[PDB]
RNA sequence: CGUCU
């Protein structure tokens, strides 16, 4: 049947010179040694990611799909949505957003400049009326930093990103932005993944897993999920959008966006030639993150009934997904997950790595993270969220003229602040750099470094300063990830942080706070860390 | 490029 893409042969060009590493990486050449292993996915490789994602999709839905889709449309019934004033939509355009062909950019859209407000008024007028003629879209390579894995091919090709003009993107928010805010939370309930915070996700899977008389979990993600999206899939997506209370102007524009934009259309490279025709999800539209999640919930929930997964609890975050269900004996469980994958490929959502049932919560990985255990200050099992530190580390060493990595360090130091690798490797190197730079209180990312103990206690609680025995898996992984990248062994970071703690305490003030809290683990003789006044005297909602 | 915390 349908082919996800049909190419013209025109290279996917780069929309701006690509960064090259320098002969000295001054910030990270103490963090790790093997810089030759850290790469970035240029548009050269885009040529070859194209091959990976072009193929012949063919679905075979069945009574299990159609039973789910029906009650999901019944969830959609209880949702009331509203249009978005052309102004309000312009106000939600991101500040660095890519400018429009027709001479105006994000700065002009957000300040309601006259020229932009008229062009968008006419785009939205072409959206109403003309419901058939496609909307031209642009196709970009996406540059990303990784570590080479010789096992799995050496260097990943660049993911492909496809987006309409800026005029169109404001119109999408008009038609669909309010939908996105309500629909998934309504159709999927507690199974909606983006809803939870890192601590909340953990509390969930822990509850889901103890609620079983004999738990069994697995994760499933589909391969090339943007490409496995058939046209019927998108139109059945609209079928759910339209099931809510919409002003009639919404339905017209929605229906026209689904035809002219979402179901496919031409594609042009940054140079401007014709590049191909797309017949799948264009990753890079408003619905992308929500369509993905909803479609995935349907196909998943369908396949759960086909295979007979019993009492399953779910957690969908886009096309990543995890099911904690009731074990049916080992050898039925293996048979069911094959039925599961079987349905999921008859739904045009084949897997990547084939799923496998696991009976220990640490071995399930969804959204590039897993759950592990450590011991808390009192001796209690503390469950946190961790990951394979390979890619965060490779990114800590990405250092060109344009890009500086200190953001990458903080972004992970916060997100994964309880993990052994952050506590010992990232935090040690972070303060070790800023004390020497003497830039120990800039405003990196709208954040101040000297607040980290307060921020961390706000988000992960005081135990992130006092967690000590680490799970065997997590040790072997951290140890081996450092080894893979040239970084010192954990032993060396223990000594390095012992000293970074010294300079921090001795600097006094808010610095000495960081030294005693973030590096309690380093000292021979701990200090009993009490809560901080800023466990509420810190606004809990600047990003969370 | 889009969504999100
Ligand atoms: O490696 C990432 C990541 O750790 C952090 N980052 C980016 N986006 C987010 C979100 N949504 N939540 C949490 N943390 C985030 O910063 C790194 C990305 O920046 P990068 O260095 O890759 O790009 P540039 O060098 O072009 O720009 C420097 C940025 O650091 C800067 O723009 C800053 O504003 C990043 N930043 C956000 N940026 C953004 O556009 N939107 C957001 O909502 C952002 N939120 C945050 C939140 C925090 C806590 C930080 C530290 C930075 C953020
Ligand atoms: N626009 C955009 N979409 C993304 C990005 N990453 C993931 N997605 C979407 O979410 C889906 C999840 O895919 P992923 O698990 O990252 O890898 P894949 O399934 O092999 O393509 C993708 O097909 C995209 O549609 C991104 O950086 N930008
Ligand atoms: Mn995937
Ligand atoms: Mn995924």
């Amino acid at each position: 049947s349908s082919m996800s893409y049909s190419w013209t042969g025109a290279l996917i060009t780069p929309c701006g010179p690509e960064e090259e590493k320098l002969p000295i990486n001054p910030l990270s050449n103490s963090l790790l040694r093997y810089h030759n292993k850290v790469y970035c996915t240029t548009s050269k490789s885009a040529s070859q990611r194209a091959k990976k994602v072009t193929f012949d999709r063919t679905q075979v839905l069945d009574a299990h799909y159609d039973s789910v889709l029906k009650d999901i449309k019944l969830a959609a019934s209880k949702v009331s949505a509203r249009l978005l004033t052309l102004q309000q939509a312009c106000q939600l355009t991101p500040p660095h957003s890519a400018r429009s062909k027709y001479g105006f950019g994000a700065k002009e859209v957000r300040s309601l400049s006259g020229r932009a407000v008229n062009h968008i008024k006419s785009v939205w007028k072409d959206l109403l009326e003309d419901p058939q003629t496609p909307i031209p879209t642009t196709i970009m390579a996406k540059n990303e930093v990784f570590c080479v894995d010789p096992a799995k091919g050496g260097k990943k090709p660049a993911r492909l990103i496809v987006y309409p003009d800026l005029g169109v993107r404001v119109c999408e928010k008009m038609a669909l932005y309010d939908i996105t805010q309500k629909l998934p939370q309504a159709v999927m309930g507690a199974s909606y993944g983006f809803q939870y915070s890192p601590a909340q996700r953990v509390e969930y899977l822990l509850k889901a897993w103890a609620e079983k008389k004999d738990p069994m979990g697995f994760s499933y993600d589909t391969r090339h999920f943007d490409s496995t999206v058939t046209e019927r899939d998108i139109r059945t997506e609209e079928s759910i959008y339209q099931a809510c209370s919409l002003p009639e102007e919404a339905r017209t524009a929605i229906h026209s966006l689904t035809e002219r934009l979402y179901v496919g259309g031409p594609m042009f490279n940054s140079k401007g030639q014709t590049c191909g025709y797309r017949r799948c999800r264009a990753s890079g539209v408003l619905t992308t993150s929500m369509g993905n999640t909803i479609t995935c919930y349907v196909k998943a929930l369908a396949a759960c009934k086909a295979a007979g997964i019993v009492a399953p609890t779910m957690l969908v975050c886009g096309d990543d997904l995890i099911v904690i269900s009731e074990s049916q004996g080992t050898e039925e469980d293996e048979r069911n997950l094959r039925a599961f994958t079987e349905a999921m490929t008859r739904y045009s959502a084949p897997p990547g790595d084939p799923p496998r049932p696991e009976y220990d919560l640490e071995l399930i990985t969804s959204c590039s993270s897993n759950v592990s255990v450590a011991l808390g200050p009192r001796g209690r099992r503390r469950y946190y969220l961790t990951r394979d530190p390979t890619t965060p580390l490779a990114r800590a060493a990405w250092e060109t003229v344009r890009h500086s990595p200190i953001n990458s360090w903080l972004g992970n130091i916060i997100q994964y602040a309880p993990t052994i690798w952050v506590r010992m490797v990232l935090m040690t190197h972070f303060f070790s750099i800023l004390m020497v730079q003497d830039t120990l209180d800039q405003n990196l990312g709208g954040v101040n470094p000297l607040d980290l103990p307060a921020i961390i206690e706000r988000l992960h609680g005081l135990d992130a300063f006092s967690m000590h025995t680490y799970s065997h898996h997590e040790l072997t992984r951290v140890a081996s990830a450092l080894r893979k990248l040239g970084a010192p062994p954990l032993r060396v970071w223990k000594s390095r942080a012992r000293a970074v703690r010294a300079s921090l305490i001795s600097r006094g003030g808010k610095a000495a706070v960081c030294g005693r809290y973030l590096f309690n683990w380093a000292v021979k003789t701990k200090l009993k860390l009490t809560p901080l006044p800023e466990a509420r005297l810190l606004d809990l909602s600047s990003w969370f």
